[PDB]
């Protein structure tokens, strides 16, 4: 199985561009990750930013998840970021989805040691 911490990194991710290309970005990362595999992942979160940076989040400003876990840390800055949601006419195997850039604080979950993200919970 995977550790909790390569399944963030898989899911969460892409230091290779500084924001998403193009409408279709979603469509192709969430094929490329394997999020489209058995079934189509509703909602997924891609972050612009180097892996150090987000790792660092960690040692953040502590903060509540929203199921209520008090492991969960907010950015102290701004990220780029990449929202990818199912469409309407998205229906497995044939996933679809909107590409959403912005940049916004990231809120992550860490656990382990070394003290890692392990769930991505929001972004403000």
């Amino acid at each position: 199985k995977e550790t909790a911490a390569a399944k963030f990194e898989r899911q969460h991710m892409d230091s290779s561009t500084s924001a998403a290309s193009s409408s279709n970005y979603c469509n192709q990362m969430m094929k490329s990750r394997n999020l489209t595999k058995d079934r189509c992942k509703p909602v997924n979160t891609f972050v612009h930013e180097s892996l150090a940076d987000v790792q660092a989040v960690c040692s953040q400003k502590n903060v509540a998840c929203k199921n209520g876990q008090t492991n969960c840390y907010q950015s102290y800055s701004t990220m780029s970021i990449t929202d990818c949601r199912e469409t309407g006419s998205s229906k497995y195997p044939n996933c679809a989805y909107k590409t959403t850039q912005a940049n916004k604080h990231i809120i992550v979950a860490c656990e382990g040691n070394p003290y890692v993200p392990v769930h991505f919970d929001a972004s403000v």
